[PDB]
C-alpha cells in the first residue's frame, strides 16, 4: 500500500533515490536533487510557519512554472496547506480577483512572472533557488493529510473565474488504475526526464508534474529560453512530455522542417482540445507512443484514454477521445436536466451529455456551493460536453458524418472545390474541409499547398488569387470562407484526404 | 439645415416646448422639464469645469440607467468632453478597469447602482435631482463642436472589454437619412411619451433615449419599481420603446396571462438578438408597428431595419434581419482577409461576413489602433457576422434550411418527434424544433404544452415522465435533448407549426 497523500509518495522516490535530479529549468538553472528538494520543502514550510499559515490555510503560489512553484505546492502540502496556483503573467486585477476568491493567508512569489492590492494586506514569501545527506529531520513533520485532504486549487472560466478545490487523490487515483489493472495507456519510468510546456496554473500541468514526481522522474519545467519544442526535447533528451494539439502540431512542423527525430523521446501525451490525428501519426511513426487524454479540471485532468494501438489514428480522425479507465464510471444524458443520480430514467444513452464518476474528480468550486451543485452530484461531475459511444466502445466528441459539405442547404462536393482550387496556375494541391456554422450548418475551408516557396507577400497574393478565382468560377455557397497556405496534406494510404486533420488544425 | 451636434438639436427642442417633461423615472422622481434641463446641464458643466474637465477631456458616467445620467452625458456634451458610459452594477474590478482604459479626469456618479481605487485618485462629483423661465445664459456657452466630434464612450467584450469611440453623428446620422429620404421605417413624434428598459450603457439604450430628446419626447428611463413590463408602458402610457427579443418575448407573456393591450403604444423597436417571429406578429396583432434593427457599437447602433410591413412575419421567421437606410453601405465578404477594401476581387458576394460602410459608425476604438485597423477600415466595419442577401434584397443571419432535424447523421421527422411526445398523458400540444450544433450538426428540442396547470413539481415530473418515454419508445438520435413546459405554441395560418419561433426562445 503506497501512502495516502502526493507530498508522502514524493518523499519515499526521495528515499530510493536522494542523489537523483528532481527540478531543473531548461538551461538548468533552480536546478533541485530529490535530496535537495525534500531540505527546502522543510525550509519554505517553516518561513509558512512564521505567517499564521498552518493546517487547511490557503497560499496564493503566484507560479512561473519553473522549480519554485513545485517547490511552493510541496511546502504547503507540509503544513496541509492549499496551494492556490495562480499565473504570474496575468494582469495585477486577475490576481486580485484570484485573492478575493480564495481569501489566502499569505503568497508565494516565484520569479519571474507592481503588486495587487490584496498582497499589501497578506505576507509574502520569495521563493528562489541557487546552485551533503539526506536530511532526515525534513523527512520527518509531514502533517497527517489523507487522500481525500485538499491539496490544490486551479481555475477555470464562461466568463467569471472559478475555483477548482482538489484534494491529493486526484494526482495518484488514475494512475494506481493503471498499475492495478495492469494497463500501459500511460506509464511512468524512475528517473527519465520529462518535459512540461504546460503551466502549473494548467491543470495538465500541475498533474503531469506531480505524477512523474512521485515516480522519481526528471521533471524539467519553466525557464524557457527558447520557442523551439524540438531543440528543448533534443537537448534536454527527454523521454515523455504533455502537449496540447496546437504543441503537438508545432513539434510535427518542426520535425518536418527539418529532416529530424527525437529518438529519446517515449510517449507522447496529448489533450485539451481536437486531436489532430495527421500529427498523431506523423509522431507514432517515429516510433513513439502516444495517448489522448479528455477531462476537465472537475474530473482532476483525465478521465478518458486513447492509447496508440491497431486502428487509433482512424477514430482519432473520427473523433474519438477515448474511454474510461477501469473504476471510473461514464454516463450518457440524453436529456438536459436528467443524469444518473435522477429517480428512474435511467440506463445510460449513446448519446448525450458526459457525466464522469472518477476517483479523481474534484471536491467543489471553493466558496461556491450552489454552482458545485450543479456540477458535482453524488460524485458524478457534468462534463457539459456530448460524447457520442459507438458500437466499438469509444467516445467521440464530434458525430458522423458530413459526406457533402452543406452550406446554408446546397450541398458542396469537395471534389469540385479541390478541383477548382487546383486549377490556379500556383498551387501544387489542394484539399478543403468542412467548418462547422450552427446558422448555416456548415462552411467551405481551404488548404492550398504553393509549388514554390513564398515570402508574406506572395502567400498573400496567392491567396486573393484563389479567391478571386473561385468569386468567377464558382457560386455560392460553394465559395471558401478561409484559405489558407499549408506546408502539406494530409492523406490516408488509400490516397483520401484527410480532412478532419486540416480542420483540428484550422481551429487550432 | 439642423445643428450638428447632439446637444444643440436637443436645446433646440428645449426652445420650442420649454415646459415639457423631458426625462423622469417610472416612479416620477428626477424629473425634468426641458428648461431645467438645460439649467442643470450649464450647472453641472460648470461643475465639471471646476475639477480640469476641459474639451476633449474623458469623463466616466456612473451609469443608473436615470435621468442623472443622461444628463451627465449632455453636461460632459457642453464641454466638448466624451462621457465614458460605466455601468453602476458591475463589480469594482470591471469599473477600476474601465478607468485604466480610458484615463478619466472625472467621474460623474448618479444614485443609484465602496469605489475603485481609480477613483481616490480622480475628482467625483455627484448627481441627483428634486422637485421659472428658460434660461438664456444656459442656452448659451455651447462649445463649437460638430458631428465628428466624440460624444460618448460604450464598452463591448470576446473576453477583453473595448471601449467604442462614438461622435455626435451616430445619433443622428440614420434619423436624418430617414427624414430625407421619407421613410417611416422608424418615426419620432414630439412630445410623445417613450421608455428604454434598456441601460444608457447599452448602445440601443444611449442611441434610443438621445434621439427621443433631439426629437422632443417625454423620455421614461431608470427606477424601475416593478419587474413586471405590461405595466410600466400602461401606468405612463408610452408609445414607443425599445426593447431586445428576451424583453418582447416577456411581454408578449404578460400580454397573455391578462386579456391585456397596451393601446397608447404605437412603436417598437426590437433588435439585439435573434427575432421571434411569433412575439412580433402577436403584437403587430394589437395594431403597434414594429422594426427590427440590425447593428454594432461599432456602427453606432441600427445600420439595417425591418419595419412592419406584408410577409414581415415570413422572413423573420426565415431570419431576416432587415435591409439597410439609404446611404448606409453593405458588402458580403466570401472569403476571410478579403473585404471590399481589398484591392482586385470584387463586387459584394450574396453571403458572407457583413461589412457595413455607415455615417454611424465608430471613430475607433479608444487608445487601441491595432485592433481598430482590424475592423475599422476606410469607413468600413467588420461586423463579424455572417449574412445572406436573398433574392428579394433582404439580409438574413441563418440559413436555409433543416426539413430534417439532422443530428449526428442521421435525418429526424419532427412529425415523429411530435406524435410521441404527444402520446404522453398530460400533454395537450407538443412541437420539436432544431438546435444547431457544430459538433453533431443539430440537436432536438422539445417544446410541451400541459393539459392542465402545472405547479413546479408537477412540471418535472411531466418532463421527467417524457423524456423517460422518449428513451423507451425512439431512438438516438431522435431523442430530445432539452424539453421544457411552455404556455403555448405559435402556428401559421396554414397550422404549420413556426419551430424557429420555439428555438429562437429557447436560447432567449
Ligand atoms: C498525459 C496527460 C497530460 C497531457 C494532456 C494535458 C491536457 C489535458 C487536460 C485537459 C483538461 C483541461 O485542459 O482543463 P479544461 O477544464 O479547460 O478542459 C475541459 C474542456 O476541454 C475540452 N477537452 C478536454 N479534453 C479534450 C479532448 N481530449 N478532446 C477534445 N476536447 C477536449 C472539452 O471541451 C472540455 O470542455
Ligand atoms: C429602435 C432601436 C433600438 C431598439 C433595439 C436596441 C437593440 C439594438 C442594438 C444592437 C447593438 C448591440 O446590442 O451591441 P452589440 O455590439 O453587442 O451587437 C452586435 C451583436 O449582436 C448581434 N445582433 C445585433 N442585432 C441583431 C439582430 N437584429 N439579429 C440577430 N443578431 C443581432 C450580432 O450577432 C452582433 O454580433
Ligand atoms: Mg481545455
Ligand atoms: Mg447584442
Amino acid at each position: 500500500q503506497l501512502p495516502s497523500t502526493v507530498l508522502d509518495r514524493v518523499f519515499e522516490q526521495a528515499r530510493q533515490q536522494p542523489e537523483a535530479i528532481a527540478l531543473r529549468r531548461c538551461d538548468g538553472t533552480s536546478a533541485l536533487r530529490y535530496r535537495e528538494l525534500v531540505a527546502e520543502v522543510g525550509g519554505l514550510a517553516a518561513d509558512l510557519r512564521a505567517q499564521s499559515v498552518s493546517r487547511g490555510s490557503r497560499v496564493l503560489v503566484i507560479s512561473d512554472n519553473g522549480p519554485e512553484t513545485y517547490l511552493s505546492v510541496l511546502a504547503c502540502a507540509k503544513l496541509g496547506a492549499i496551494a492556490v496556483m495562480a499565473d504570474g503573467n496575468l494582469p495585477i486585477a486577475a490576481i486580485e480577483r484570484f485573492c478575493q476568491i480564495t481569501d489566502p493567508a499569505a503568497a508565494l512569489v516565484a520569479p519571474g512572472s507592481a503588486v495587487p492590492e490584496a498582497l499589501h494586506s497578506i505576507p509574502v514569501i520569495a521563493v528562489d533557488i541557487a546552485a551533503h545527506s539526506l536530511d532526515a529531520a525534513s523527512l520527518a513533520g509531514n502533517a497527517d493529510q489523507g487522500s481525500e485532504d485538499p491539496l490544490a486549487m486551479i481555475f477555470t472560466s464562461t466568463g467569471e473565474p472559478k475555483a477548482v478545490l482538489l484534494a491529493n487523490r486526484t494526482f495518484f487515483a488514475v494512475p494506481d488504475i493503471l498499475q492495478k489493472e495492469g494497463l500501459n495507456w500511460v506509464t511512468w519510468v524512475v528517473g527519465e526526464t520529462t518535459y512540461s510546456p504546460l503551466p502549473a496554473t494548467h491543470i495538465g500541468g500541475l498533474w503531469w508534474i506531480l505524477t512523474c514526481l512521485m515516480h522519481g522522474g526528471l521533471c524539467v519545467t519553466g525557464g524557457e529560453n527558447t520557442t523551439s519544442l524540438l531543440e528543448i526535447l533534443t537537448t534536454n533528451a527527454v523521454a515523455t512530455t504533455c502537449l496540447v494539439p496546437t504543441l503537438l502540431s508545432k513539434l510535427v512542423s518542426e520535425l518536418k522542417s527539418a529532416n529530424a527525430t527525437v529518438p529519446s523521446l517515449r510517449l507522447v501525451g496529448y489533450g485539451g482540445s481536437r486531436a489532430i490525428a495527421a500529427d498523431v501519426r506523423f509522431i507514432e511513426a517515429t516510433g513513439v507512443r502516444t495517448a489522448q487524454v479528455y477531462g476537465l479540471s472537475e474530473t482532476g485532468c483525465t478521465a478518458l484514454c486513447l492509447p496508440t494501438d491497431d486502428g487509433s489514428i482512424v477514430k482519432i480522425e473520427a473523433g474519438a477521445v477515448g474511454r474510461p479507465y477501469p473504476g471510473v464510471d461514464v454516463y450518457l444524458a440524453a436529456t438536459d436536466g436528467i443524469g444518473p443520480t435522477a429517480p428512474g430514467a435511467g440506463p445510460s444513452a449513446s448519446f448525450g451529455t458526459l457525466w464522469i464518476k472518477s476517483p479523481a474528480n474534484m471536491l467543489g468550486y471553493w466558496n461556491n456551493p450552489e454552482r458545485t451543485a450543479e456540477v458535482l452530484i453524488d460524485g458524478w461531475v457534468n462534463t457539459g460536453d456530448l460524447l457520442e459511444r459507438r458500437e466499438d466502445g469509444f467516445f467521440y466528441i464530434k458525430g458522423r458524418s458530413s459526406e457533402m459539405i452543406i452550406c446554408g442547404g446546397v450541398n458542396i462536393a469537395p471534389d469540385e472545390v479541390d478541383r477548382i482550387a487546383e486549377g490556379v496556375s500556383g498551387v501544387r494541391e489542394a484539399a478543403c474541409y468542412e467548418i462547422p456554422d450552427e446558422e448555416f450548418g456548415a462552411l467551405v475551408g481551404l488548404a492550398v499547398v504553393a509549388s514554390a516557396e513564398l515570402d508574406e507577400s506572395a502567400a498573400r497574393a496567392l491567396k486573393h488569387t484563389i479567391a478571386a478565382r473561385f468569386r468567377r468560377e464558382s457560386e455560392p455557397m460553394a465559395r471558401p470562407s478561409t484559405i489558407v497556405i499549408v506546408t502539406d496534406i494530409p492523406r490516408t494510404q488509400s490516397g483520401k484526404v484527410m480532412r478532419a486533420s486540416l480542420a483540428a488544425a484550422a481551429t487550432a
